[PDB]
Order: C-alpha cells, then structure tokens, then sequence
C-alpha cells in the first residue's frame, strides 16, 4: 500500500521499541533506512535481525548519542554517504520521568527539557539541508499524551513534551517553503521495557488490570507496531496535505473534545 | 492493514469530491463498498465507471437522503443484505455555507445544524447494530478545521462543525466497549464543486484552474501552497478505517496543509 | 464601578442568571432580566428591589427561542433602562442522555435551545451595544464544550457548537467594539443536587461536607461543587471593562476539571 | 477587591506588567513583596510606589530567580517582614526574537531554563508559606505563543507551551493544600521593545499613538491596539483574588482576539 523504495529514512533511537517497529516497517516498504542508539551491541543485533528479515534491505546502523551535536553531525554525514540525502526523519530517542513537582529536583528538570529537546533539535539541525534538498521531505517527532493532557506522576516529562509538541507547530510553519512536512504522533500507555520491568515486581492479564485502572477506552495497552503505523503514514507521501500537526496513539485517553 | 477484503465499508454521499476517492480507495484494498447520495443521475454515473476501474468489485450505490431518517433505515437494511453486516462507515460532510453572523437567518441556521448533526447522527445510528456485530468496527466523521478553529465567512458551519467534533468525541468513548472505534478529519481547502463553482463566477477571468487556485492557496496563506486533493482527503479517512489505526480513537487527523495555528 | 452600564441578562430569574443580576445590580448598574416563567420573574424582581432600593430594574417575561418576542423585550429595554451595553446570555438548561438514549427530537430540542438563546438576544440587541462604548456580551456555558461526558453527549456537542460561536462574533463583533466572551461552568451547586443531599442515605453530613464528599468522588480537585455566585464574578469580570483586552475566549470555573493544559 | 488581609509576592516587579501588578495589589491594601535583577531599576521604583501609596507594606529585594539560594533567601526575607505569603505572582522574563535557523544550542538552553526556572524556584520556595495561608493563588504570566506560536519567536513560544502544561500540573497537585494556580496569556502588549520599534520607524511622520494602532492592524488585533499592562495586571489580580475561588488549572486570554482557537 506504501511504497518508499524512493525514500532514504532516518530514525533516532531505532535500536528497539517504537523506533525499531519504526524502521521494520520502513525497510518493508522498500525504504532505504539508517538507525542510531548509544548501545552499540544491541544496535548490531537488531540490524542482524533486520538483514535477516529483510534481504535486500540497504540499512546503515551506527552508535550515536542524539544530545552531543558533534555526534549527530557525524552521523547525518555517514547517513548522506551511505543511503544519500535523507528524505525521512523520526525522531524517537526519549525517556519518560517518573516524579511529581514534589519529588523533581532542579537537576531533573534540566536533564528532563535537555533530553525532550535536544533529542530533537540536533538531529533536526543536521539533517534539515538533506530534508530539504528532497521530494517527499517529511519529519515525524515522537511524543505523548502528557504533552497536552498532563499527569500527576509525569510533572517535568509532561512539560518537556508540552515544550516540544509546540516545537512541532512551529517547525512545520518554517520547514514548508523549503517542502518539508513536520508532524509528531501522541502515544498513550505502550508496551514498553519498563512495563514489563514493573510487571516483574499471566502478563497479558496484569497489562488488562493496568489498562482498566488506567481508564483506556480500548482496553488495552498500546502496542509499538501501532504507534509506527501512525508514524508510517506522516513520514509517507499519504499524508502530504497534513503539517504541523499530531495523531493520537492513546487509545482514546483524549478527554479533549 | 490496506488489505481490507474481508471489510463492508459504508460512504454517505459518495458519489463526488471526498466521498467518491474514498470509496476508490475501499475497493482499491478490496473492501465491499456501499455508498449513497441524493443525485440518482450522478450516483449511477459514479457507479458505472467505478465498475470499469474496479472489476468484480463489489459495490452497492443506492439514492438516499441521509437527512431522512426512514430512508437510512432502508439503505441501512439493503446494505446489509446485498454485502453482509457493515464494518466501516464514513460519513461525508454535506457541504459549508458562506454567512457571516449578521447574514444567518435563523432559518439558514437551523438548516445548517440539522444537515452537519443529523448526517452524522442518522448513519451512526442506522448501521451501529451493524458495526457493534464484526471486529475491527470503525467510523470516520468527515469534518473541517472550521470546527477547532472558525472563520468570519463561515459563522454557521464553523459552530455546527465543533458540534460533531466534540460528538465523535462522545461517540468514541461510548462505543469502545463495543469494539468500535470513532475519528474524524479536519479538512482545509481542498479542491471541490464549491471551489470550483467559485472559479466559475470569478472575476479574474485572465487566470485559469492552476493559476487561480495558486493565487487562492497564496491568499489563504497556506503553508504548503496548494489546495489540498480530495484523495489526500480520502488517505487520511482510509488510515483512521483500517486497522492501522487500531490504537487511535476520538481523535481526528488536520488535513488542512498547515493552516492549524494552534500548537 | 458600572452605574453608567445597562446590564441585560436573558435567563436571570434563577440559579447563576439571577446570581449575576444581583451582582450588577450590586455594582450599580440599570439592569434588565427575562425568562419564562412571570411567575418566578416577578418574585425575582420583587426580592432584588427591596434588597436594592432605587435600583434601576427591568423585568419581563420572555422565550428567548422565540425571535418577536425577544425582539418585542429589546426594544422595551431600550425605552425602560436605555441603550444596552452589556448583555449576559444564560437561558437554557442541561440534558441527560447517552448518544444511544438521545432521539432526533431530543437533539433537534437540544440545538435549537442552546442556539437560539444565544443567536436570538444577540441580534435583537447588538444594534444597541454597537453604539455603546465598553459593550460586551458575555455567553455563559460549559466544560462539557470542550471537554464532554458520558451521560451528556447532547448537551455536550451543543455546547461546543456554541463556544465555537463565541470565537466567531468576537471576531465579527470587535470592529465595532463588543467583546464577546464565555465562561465554561463545571458542577455548580442546584436545587437538583439540594434534591439529592435532602435524601442522602442516611449521612449525618452536612449540606458542606456531603458536597464535598461528592467533589472528591467526581474528583474536582478544588474538592466542592461550584456556587452561582462563583460563575457570576467571572462573568462580571468578563463583562466589565477590567477585562478590556479580553474577547473571543472564556474563563474556567469548573473547579479545576479541565485536563487539558 | 480588598486583599488587605493578603501578603502578595509579586516576581519581576520592577517595571511593565510586575510593576503594574504591584501597583494594583498596594490599591487592594495588600502587603506585597516583589523582586528584580537590576538594583536601580528596582530601587527607583520602589520609591516612586512609597510617593503613591504613603504607609504599604512594601518590601523589595534584587534577586536572580535562576539562583536557588537567593530566591531561598528572598522569601525568607519576604516572610519575616510581611508575614506568611498568600500570593505568588510570576513575571516572564521576556521573549526572545529569533527563528528555528537563528536559534543556537546555548539560546535554546537559556531561554528554557529562565521560562522554568522563574517559575519552579519562586514556587517550590514560597509554597510552604501559600499552603499555610487560606485563599492562596499563583498565577504565572505567560503569552499566547504558548498555544499559539508565531515564527520569529521559536524557542520562546516552546518554552511558554512547557510552562502552560505545568501550570496545569501544579493546579492539580497544589489543590489539596488550599492552592490555586492559574495563568494569563498576553498578546501583544506596550512595552520596552515596542517602544524601541517605534522609536525606529520608517514613518516618522506618526506618533506613538497612531504607530501602535497601524501596528494593531497589521498584527491583525481584533481589538485594534496594543495591551496595556495595566489590562494584564488586572487579570492576574483576579486571578489572584478569592473571586477567582473555583478556577484553577487555567488560563485567562489577554491577546485582544488573537487566539484564533474556538
Ligand atoms: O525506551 P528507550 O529509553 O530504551 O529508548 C528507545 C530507543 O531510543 C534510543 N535512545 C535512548 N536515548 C538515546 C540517546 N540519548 N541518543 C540516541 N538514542 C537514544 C535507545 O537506544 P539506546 O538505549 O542504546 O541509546 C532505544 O533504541
Ligand atoms: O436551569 P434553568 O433553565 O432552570 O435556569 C436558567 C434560567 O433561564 C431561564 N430560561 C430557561 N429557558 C428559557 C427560555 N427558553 N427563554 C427565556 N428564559 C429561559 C429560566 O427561567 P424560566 O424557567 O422561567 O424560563 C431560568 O431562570
Ligand atoms: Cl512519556
Ligand atoms: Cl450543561
Ligand atoms: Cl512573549
């Protein structure tokens, strides 16, 4: 149904989650795809596992850490060297803060607005003159319900998410003379490594006690091949009349009309 | 997943614009399609070529008026028997009105309301025992960025429309523990019979379609330039049916080319 | 404060309408009032003339869905009070009902009412706050507009409908210097829910502590119900020239219900 | 408005939309406290509201609110002169002019950390005092760019959308100790920098008065002129007030029709 053959996409934070469902279904349709994350190990396997998957796939995976500029340069470059210039951009790399206002102290707060933005502005900034040399520039920035419906236990992450969900808006505005298209997905309780570490102190039962504690209109926790799909069709050419805008991965948690 | 062959999908007003590229795009996965609208003449029309693109296709087209609620009850019912139980509905806006305040009789309000309301409320209800009996049940309400976000020519529409936004709202939260999830859009201007009407009775007879259509995306200062397509339109209503979009209800998607102010 | 004002408020025989008549009365303003029942009208009027002696008071009987007889009520306060320069539009009442529960009949009552209580007195006497200085309109409403609930889906999508309306004549209305605001309500204390605490099984709570274990468990942070009088001194807010940069919006008094930021 | 039994802390005192709040809280017959970078600057007017209103209580001190030990000590100094704080009032900083392209790393760090900071710190020091008080309210002033961002005020607008969402989350977490928190939205309002635009036109021939209505309209204000801080003082004293008492979570517009948002 999409066909990237024509796209070079890059994902930040592709090694697993979100980001990996990410690039599986971008190599799927036929995109040439290149992935960072900071564990080089986990990186290489999961790139095994996606030539595995997928052989013909034309996939760059390489160690870099989205908060160090210097880093993000080198990789867009090592991107455009490999793939050529880069018509896709996700950026997934994130993590979530569990602490009330109570409970973050003012070195949580830097280390919480420093990981929500940058994670975004670099790899953004280095890859922009790549995007916008592209047909079919797109940029999907990955975020959450708590950027517009905060919680409790989610003070300073919702905040930074308010922070970048408005980012967003503003990227699209300045991006589209130069034919690049900016939107972000908000995704709700997903599947995760730390539900699964919370789990651990059948599954598919407590998740079900989870997601009704949690007041989830689907009933069920989020999978991460969902939140990709939605993040599929901003980063493809079926959504070429949408910018500045979000989709919602929440499964309905929106209280808003 | 864009393999839709085992899905009944039901357009109202289908046979023009929006509706008819989503229903292109539904028999283009494989879907069985029903749609309606009140032109028998151009119904049949809309009918006779999709047959030709589409062959084997199954597709019922039937005259209705989605205002009449005894007229979806019977469409309803032949949609039921000639495809089997409906699996996807898309409720396709009627139209806006061009009004300011001070130019809307309360006769043209109360038209308007029913239209943006009842096209919604009679569908939903008709084929809901419909959707409530299959898996991956979904309905798309087809709405306007004017609901979140008015403009002066468009008083009347732009308030009956954030009435159905907020309603899909409701709708999705009380038809979740039945499995069937609710969305709409937000279109923006999109190429269509008003604009191009408009482009007949304009006054800058030097500039044809493409010229005109440019200087009216510059005007509305849109940020990608263009009006949007009503198969950009039909794209979007096609993710929030399938089961793509599994994990998203009482939400909408802006189709609107960035013309969204808020963040 | 505002005695050079003339305060219409369609809908101010009771509950917040009468709360906010009171107030403008208080802040000294000619005030006009209508509503349905003459009845409960009169007693209105009655209580507030000797609660405000030489208050300048217009009371009369009006359906605001009816357009000649709001504009027969217009045209009275003019002669009466003179020119409006304010106008509070407060008519209507909630209804309670799933999608599922909810006829044509129903939803058509339902639009028709929070409509036209507001299209109706703002045509009939934009002309007179047109030539006003500090005019302002003031359309009380709901959280339900932007946030609705499950047992009021029809209340709730009219209501939105109505605060998308807001936006539109303070936009329309602003060359001509009328702000137009609204204030969105959350559960304000009613003779409903008096209903309901008279009949408490079997509490020894009082009317203060059994509201406030009802706030809790409808998890309004602010922890009790929201009094007519709350609603009031926000509209009196927006509608006084203190809020003089203030149009096309609307003011929460829910309690702290809005989860959106 | 009688806030005589109110100790109102007002940061950013010293000049535009602070100072007029602080105005209208000594009008109110509040105690009130408020505080500035600049000593000359605070100084002059603290002086200048003595002259004004003879017999206030009226503290002032310099403080940089992204150091968390002045402001510790500022409300230490605030407590034991006016008594316990009932009212916290937050004065953005200020905005900062430059697009996505023009922002560099260290811009988008600064202009983060002072959104936050001057909200956090004066917060997280003054709330053991707010919840010992009845009636007690913040109100953080903070722009339209926060919903509604406009493209030559990138980073500020994203900081100002972070501070309206925790706004939000500090409603909901204060509400159980007595606290309401609130915030307003300001268009477009009179103020140092359009004073110097103004005093750099092509138009000569206008004055102030007419230069900020032609701007008015060119900034497409329904209202057709700039705010006053006057008009966003008398916001945040409603907010501050007891006639604000079932609000909190929210925010007021001051933006004169700019929010084109239904
Ligand atoms: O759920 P996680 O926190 O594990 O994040 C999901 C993905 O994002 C990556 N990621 C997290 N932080 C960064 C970072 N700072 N720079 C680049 N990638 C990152 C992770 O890889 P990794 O944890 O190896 O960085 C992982 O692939
Ligand atoms: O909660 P309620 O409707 O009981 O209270 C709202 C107030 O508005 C008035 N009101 C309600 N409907 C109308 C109407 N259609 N026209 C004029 N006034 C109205 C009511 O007075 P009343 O019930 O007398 O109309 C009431 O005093
Ligand atoms: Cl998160
Ligand atoms: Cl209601
Ligand atoms: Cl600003």
């Amino acid at each position: 149904p999409y066909d990237l053959s024509e796209a070079v996409a890059v994902v930040t934070g592709g090694s697993s989650g979100i980001g990996l469902a990410t690039v599986e279904l971008l190599l799927e349709a036929g995109a040439a795809v290149a992935f960072c994350a900071r564990d080089g190990e986990r990186l290489r396997a999961a790139e095994s596992a996606l030539r595995q998957r997928f052989p013909g796939a034309r996939l760059f995976a390489s160690v870099c850490d989205v908060l160090d500029a210097l880093q993000v340069r080198a990789f867009a470059e090592a991107c455009e060297r490999t793939l050529g210039c880069a018509s896709i951009l996700v950026n997934n790399a994130g993590q979530g803060r569990v602490s009330t206002f109570a409970e973050t102290t003012d070195e949580a707060w830097s280390e919480e607005l420093q990981l929500k933005f940058f994670s975004v502005i670099h790899p953004v900034r280095a890859f922009l003159p790549q995007l916008e040399s592209r047909a079919d520039a797109a940029i999907v920035c990955v975020n959450s319900l708590l950027a517009s419906q905060p919680e409790p236990h989610m003070v300073a992450t919702s905040a930074a998410r308010a922070g970048v969900k408005n980012l967003v808006r503003s990227m699209a505005f300045e991006f589209a003379p130069k034919g690049v298209r900016v939107n972000g997905i908000l995704i709700g309780l997903v599947e995760s490594g730390q539900w699964r570490r919370r789990f651990e102190a059948d599954w598919a039962q407590w998740t079900a006690q989870l997601a009704r504690n949690k007041q989830i209109p689907l009933g069920r926790l989020g999978k991460p091949i969902e939140a990709a799909r939605a993040i599929l069709f901003l980063a493809s050419p079926l959504s070429a009349y949408t910018t500045g805008s979000h989709i919602d991965v929440s499964g309905g948690l929106s209280r808003h009309a």
